[PDB]
RNA sequence: AGGAUCAGGAAUCGUCACUCUUUGACUCUUCAAAAGAGCCACUGAAUCCAACUUGGUUGAUGAGUCCCAUAACCUUUGUACCCAGUGAGAAACCGUAUGGCGCGAUGAUCUACCCAUGGGUGGGUACAAAUGGCAGUCUGACAAGU
């Protein structure tokens, strides 16, 4: 019941929130950094394959 | 006799690298513009819209994980302290000719206010804890190549 950008942030929050209620910029990669793909990019290209 | 111009005192190396600093050149480049050896043609490259293509709401792009929401800073509720230390002072006899726990340094003795040495209030300091505060659960439509 969660959806996909849940699947993203489901772990470091943080900075999500600070995301949301301060005016800043979220995480791109989340929980889903250290998983088996994620890092198998380089550079900012890691961050789009977190969607 | 003491001082300063033209013997009381270290300095004769045919360089290899390495690092550092220094300035100068340099392709540029902001202050900030302004001037343009000018025009044609050929040819090349690049960019931008249109176009087309491929991929895409079964999610394209944009994006401060790590500065740790795994937190910081508090806030309330249960404990440990101190304005651990203090250190010499605490209580008045004796089984069948003779034998001893009868204290005590090797430790006796204690753990800012009112109430006659019974109880606690007040502040600092530390932690455990919070489904407590501070403190309110991402976007979503183009992208990319020629």
């Amino acid at each position: 019941k969660s959806p996909a950008s849940t699947i993203q942030i489901l772990g470091a929050e943080k900075a999500l929130f600070r995301a949301l209620k301060t005016k800043h910029d979220t995480p791109k990669y989340g929980l889903l950094y250290h998983a088996s793909l994620v890092g198998q990019a380089t550079g900012k290209n890691k961050g789009k394959i977190a969607r």
